[PDB]
């Protein structure tokens, strides 16, 4: 369909350039990478320091670029634990230019009434899987596995 190609055309164009994680309360930056996490079809390694699962809220600082237009750039982000679903997140970016270089902030939060795994259990079993879209349209979807040091 014109629909499929134009996601495959997106993709195309598209590169996470790079990116980082802070502790939302200090603003410190615990981790950052500039291996494109996006890539799909491949399954992404990350090694962060394990204290990043005892900040409530984790700020992201994503920048990427895009040759192709996008109306509601977006993301849908599950995290796996052992291939169960443990939590869902939701992102909007919104309007893309065409051929321009953005750098994205998201505030992402703990769900209430949960209480985190140790890291020692964590570390190696948690898939981060991340899909983006163009509105409904599936552009990508990426996996990145987790190692808590
Ligand atoms: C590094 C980290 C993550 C990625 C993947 N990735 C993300 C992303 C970032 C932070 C996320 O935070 C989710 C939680 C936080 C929530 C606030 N409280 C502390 C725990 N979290 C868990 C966790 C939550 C619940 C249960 C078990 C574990 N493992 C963590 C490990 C690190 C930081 C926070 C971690 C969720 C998604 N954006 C991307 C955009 C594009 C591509 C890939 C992308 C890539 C690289």
């Amino acid at each position: 369909s014109a629909k499929d190609e134009r996601a495959r055309e997106i993709l195309r164009g598209f590169k996470l350039n790079w990116m980082n994680l802070r502790d939302a309360e200090t603003g410190k930056i615990l981790w950052q990478g500039t291996e494109d996490l996006s890539v799909p079809g491949v399954e992404h390694e990350a090694r962060v320091p394990k204290k990043i699962l005892k900040c409530k809220a984790v700020s992201r600082e994503l920048n990427f670029s895009s040759t192709e237009q996008m109306e509601k750039f977006r993301l849908e982000q599950k995290v796996y634990f052992k291939g169960q679903c443990l939590e869902e997140w939701f992102f909007e970016f919104g309007f893309v230019i065409p051929n321009s270089t953005n750098t994205w902030q998201s505030l992402i939060e703990a769900a209430p009434e949960s209480q985190m795994m140790p890291a020692s259990v964590l570390t190696g079993n948690v898939i981060i899987e991340t899909k983006f879209f163009d509105d409904d349209l599936l552009v990508s979807t990426s996996r990145v596995r987790l190692f808590y040091v």
